[PDB]
């Protein structure tokens, strides 16, 4: 499979590097990912400019696995997926209850 070619998936990207790729960039629900050891889902960093306090903003949603059929990745207990570019898909065009759904993939 494997998404080392999506707008927002990044691989040998961090959880930090996401936020400082996703923050430089500026967009609003910016959406990038990153793989990780976990059950061999990736990760999803998901940035809006926003926070008085804090901003902008990146949230880092990972990808999580459930042996489905095919579904199996998911954020959320909500959409699982058989990957994350559809998993993506599905919070890039339809809208996951996430930070903004899949705004706009980010690629440092």
């Amino acid at each position: 499979n494997n998404l080392e070619t999506y707008e927002w998936y990044n691989k040998s990207i961090s959880r930090d590097k996401a936020e400082k790729l996703l923050l430089d960039t500026g967009k609003e629900g910016a959406f990038m990912v990153r793989d990780s050891r976990t059950p061999g889902t990736y990760t999803v960093s998901v940035f809006t400019k926003a926070i008085i306090s804090e901003n902008p903003c990146i949230k880092h949603y990972h990808i999580k696995e459930t042996n489905d059929s095919p579904k199996r990745y998911y954020v959320a207990e909500k959409y699982v997926f058989d990957s994350i570019p559809l998993l993506i898909q599905y919070h890039q065009y339809n809208g996951g209850g996430l930070v903004t759904r899949l705004r706009y993939p980010v690629c440092g």
